[PDB]
């Protein structure tokens, strides 16, 4: 059981704003975004130094042309000691949450006391691939492969976009274009309402862009884009005519990063640190790849069981909105009412930098718990390939 | 914390760059190694495997989650948890470490861990098509150079980091060439004595347009040694004064390796016979350009974590990123070469970077069984300034 | 020359000249060329498009335009499938060499009605991947900009034309200031001609399918004159001491131009009213990096072929590949600027390279009419060392 | 043409024709062209390379060849920087239209010594990336094969010329078997000519310097590849099942160049040059693009009428074998017996470097007239887009 293992505390978290594809943060690389989130998270822990960080796990999916070990570049960019252990993690969309699980485990096996974990993604700076230049292609037109499509959005087995599998999800659990559109509208409003109230101000670390004075990106870029008129009238994106999944009710392509700082019980009292939360348990699950959309229906109960906590005891859920239908399907399958789900909006309105989103939603979950005066939270995120990861936190 | 047992391991032949295995993708190599290792364990079904950690560095164009593709191609259940890991050249060993940790915290009873790389199939990148470039010649980036072989800070290839290592600790073109010949001869002796045959799962490549079927059983590189050609070849990274060459460096390669890990409880429940027991591990890191000598920190950290002294180890696998890397670390730890890489190393065998961390552990178990040894240690440096080390006991 | 059958220009037309990636960048080179051909034929009272027997059309950067750009221009303009079509490349002189060949084909009796001219879409010039058939096993590769490679780079020196312009400033002693004042004068002349409607007759406006429809009626570059910015900008090819700038060089541009040529017998048969008579021509060439002053050879040769003295020419068109090219040829030939490019030149109007040779001829006929002149001469240098020139009489 | 100034051929020369990515693939198009020009000039006793005033050179796929391929050919062959140089593109007819334009430039008195011909390096045709200047934000992108785009595809229908060859087989009733047995006969004629040394005079062997032993390329690469059983058993190349056009009975893709040296009557007498042949006339013609296959049935009578020569007076024809079916159809339409056609084999067996073939077949034609003691020859060559060019010569 968890209680036979040492405790792990979150003592801070931070995230960049989430920029739009080729948008506000498109000039920064994935490690520049990662360094920014790590540095801002560490600056929040009173009593802890960046040189105290021993190990880093950082998610990143589309690592092509990012260079050697994205996590190492995030760590050194943030002013961490060159002695820091750094590992990049790829569990597609869940990478940012699995990096946190692996960070927690490294404290629990006793191999570190201070760990930074999270994820980063610069989808704007994902390149195109030329796959056959070494052996040559003697004759015929050839292809420049979009690295986002190939390594981020296509299921490897069926060679099928995730949106076509989200469409399969809509067929599977009975959710219409209208049901997905009105959900999409509601989470955009929740995200806009949070923005208007300043409820992202704590978690977000504004970015200063050089160039005489500086430009500052302080807000997530996608929430303001809501136009309910065009949203309900838009042509569907994956099945012309009878499709239900659209770009407005799907997650966008985005840039962003998020980071949490984990410490062991020894270091927490030895440095007399203020803990923000405790990790109570986690769960990974996986099923048929084309059914990844509902893999949180397995991961979430497994994480609750690991934590020894009931689904009704949870005050707030973060169920990552890869698509609107993903949130609706898992809510129906679990019997979770939407009034406890994605209370400041979700990825459909906020953005989905795929390697970071597992940590982004945990960052937001902590804000939701403080803002709405809850204690227990559960984050669940599906990933292409059939999997999902889930985590259970107690606000301290 | 619960004990972690290795019940089997397997590896592909290591193919040469654009060579015997260049038609196979990294998930194809990885799946091959996984189901080969699982077939060696009687009493364990492939459906018993709950989680997979697989190393892979140059993942571009491999498709979503290389480790998931390795697991599903190997016949594992769609319920398996699959994570791809990149710690550059240490990826295959760090995957095994994460796998053992997952057993130790009680979240899995059967884990497959390892690594794969198809350097033959690493693409080139066009990085500015999305925003465009109005006028000017543009660059196609070689993914091997950018994401595998170039240090991020210095923007210098690994062979220049290895020239630092030579000047830092005092090894000449002669001492590195003599070492390369010794490890080539050690690799050729093992092939002839059949000492790789257990650990290598041969790959069948059937041609069927009237073409003949092909079986790859050997590692492709060891046979290529020519000491006369080796000694007289020109330097590769610094003209005239350089000590590092292509023959005394590791090559680019294709390969995969896997281990099956089980918990103390599952080993008893299913009546499994263990091959080894993981005793401890250690990750370490220092200045990025000095990554060549990071094993000098990782290896003692892994020895200390395991409660085992340096003089107790029967054999070391110190991954030969370059001949000079083995020579430098052998100097700083005080290890005699008579207890290092006893069946050859990556200079002669090949270096599919994502896989080598698990490749040298696989070969290490073959060293201990053949030499009738008890305690083995493997450490592997990685670009960025880090290294990973692991200590096993044969049973 | 006079001892051969006479050749008459019965019409001419040009597109507006669009800026690089500007107002005409959505049209392909054959679409621009077809537009110019159709508009030239529409001006000839008593001649049908079906009477056109043969086409010569210039085009330099033909990559990805498809088979035989000239044939595509011809069919796109509505000419018969019986029409003989040949694409011509003499780099920047292509459009004028095309007209020379068209005249010769009438002179040797093989046609009575010929359309000739040139077209270029520099906006739609592709990038090249040169080594994908045989492969490149390892290393960063390049994507070659087709404009630089096939248009603007001298093959022997592998230096861009701007550096040949600097050779010209050094060889004939023209400072940054002299080049800048020339550039301002030619922009002013182009703007004046524009505003006075003097390009209205020669230009065939282009309608783009719509948003609603957009019509392009004016050359895009002339309005861009800013004298203060032009005098203060940094030099574009040699830092610090350079003299050649983007303002005082020709730009990259899109456009086409065409003339309709007929024999003397066909003029009478169809009772056609000629606009001008071709009196003679000349090509010349010298050292490739000195292509800038090859018109100082080709212009005297064309005048001698035409049996016309230099002083009798009422207006010259000396193509402004750079401001320094006009200055140097005016100096070498002793031609006063008051007789040169009277409605502006390519520094201000634009330089679609395969078309400019025919573009300046169309403009020259307009100049001779507007300024009440009879004899004109067009001269255009080209990458590689060459130049072409042609003498016309306005009737 | 009789009332027009005379034009003499004083020499000709061609490279060996190399297979696609074969014996000559390391040479650029201007390197091949320079070789042919220099070799042709070396044959003229009493004429210097510095006497050449003007050059017309065919070349179709000029992408990445650099400025003015013809100029590069001329300067590479050692001609003066004063030489006037123009590159010509009438697709497959380029090399013969170049010679026509060269003859005209003598006839109008603007030159007395002209070199004309053509060159193609199909091995070194690049691929194109068409949308890098404006960018392409998202999606896989095409790399266009320059051979397919600029050499082999009719611009109107976007149809490969092999498909229009099938239209020819259907239009004129030529079976798979008629095309195959024609192909075998022309391979046999090429082999027989090769073996008897009948190409030795016209071919200029190429010496490739070793980077490694030097390599001399002496013979055309394709004739030896004839395998009659495999030629008859191979699948069709363009229409599965019912197709009649195959790779063996079509022209290959090839590298090579050819050149002729032309002089005026005055210059022939001034330098006391020995003429090889006289150009008697020429003709170009065109029709519906997809019927380019039988455009030589228009060009040949037009060139004969221009020359004042009857079809029956011709001792030998070169009808360029773009496809076997092209030679069969033009022989049928014009009533020309095969025993007068391509007496040393044609492009199906020798190869088809498209910018050079128009000049290559004229060089070979001069060799056939000498070997067979003929006097009057006619070369005709169809070209993509609907055209053809033809030329009549008299051996002196
Ligand atoms: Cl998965
Ligand atoms: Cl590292
Ligand atoms: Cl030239
Ligand atoms: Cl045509
Ligand atoms: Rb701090
Ligand atoms: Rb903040
Ligand atoms: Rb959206
Ligand atoms: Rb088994
Ligand atoms: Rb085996
Ligand atoms: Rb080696
Ligand atoms: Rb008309
Ligand atoms: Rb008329
Ligand atoms: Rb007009
Ligand atoms: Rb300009
Ligand atoms: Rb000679
Ligand atoms: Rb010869
Ligand atoms: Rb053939």
């Amino acid at each position: 059981g968890m209680s036979s293992l040492p405790a792990v505390y979150i003592v801070s978290s931070a995230r960049t704003p989430v920029g739009s594809f080729l948008g506000s943060l498109s000039s920064l690389t994935a490690p520049q975004l990662g360094a920014h989130a790590i540095k801002a998270a560490l600056a929040k822990v009173d009593g802890l130094k960046p040189s105290d960080v021993q190990e880093v796990f950082f998610g990143n999916v589309i690592s092509a042309n990012v260079g050697q070990n994205p996590a190492r570049q995030c760590a050194l960019g943030a002013g961490l000691e060159e002695s820091t252990i750094c590992t990049t993690v790829n569990k597609v969309c869940a990478s940012g949450l699995k990096a946190i699980i692996l960070g927690a485990q490294t404290i629990m096996t006793g191999n570190a006391d201070v760990v930074v974990a999270g994820g980063t993604e610069s989808m704007s700076n994902a390149p195109h691939y030329l796959p056959n230049l070494r052996t040559g292609a003697k004759y015929g037109h050839q292809s420049l492969v979009d690295g986002i499509m190939k390594d981020g959005l296509t299921d490897a087995g069926k060679q099928e976009l995730m949106g076509l599998q989200a469409e399969e999800c809509a067929q599977d659990h009975g959710f219409s274009r209208e049901q997905q559109d009105e959900y999409a509208i509601r989470t955009y409003e929740k995200a806009q309402a949070a923005q208007k109230a300043g409820l992202f101000d704590e978690e977000i670390a504004p970015i200063q862009l050089p160039g005489k004075p500086d430009v500052t990106v302080t807000q997530d870029e996608e929430p303001k884009n809501l136009n309910p008129e065009k949203l309900r009238a838009i042509k569907p994106a994956f099945i012309p005519g009878s499709g239900t999944v659209t770009a407005p009710n799907s997650s966008p392509l985005n840039d962003g990063a998020a980071a949490v700082v984990l410490v062991s019980e020894a270091k927490l009292k030895e440095l007399n640190l203020k803990p923000v939360a405790k990790i109570l348990g986690w769960g990974d699950a996986a099923q048929q790849p084309s059914k990844f959309t509902t893999a949180p229906a397995l991961a979430i109960p497994k994480a609750l069981k690991h934590a020894g906590v009931g689904q009704d005891a949870i005050d707030a859920f973060e169920i990552n909105e890869a698509f609107s239908v993903v949130a609706l399907a898992n809510m129906k399958l679990l019997g979770i009412p939407e009034e406890k789900v994605n209370l400041h909006g979700g990825a459909v309105a906020i953005g989905h930098p795929i390697g970071a989103s597992g940590a982004r939603i945990l960052t937001t979950l902590l804000g939701v718990l403080k803002a709405k005066k809850g204690k227990l939270g559960c984050a669940g995120i599906c990933n292409g390939g059939g999997g999902a990861s889930a985590l259970v936190v107690e606000l301290l």
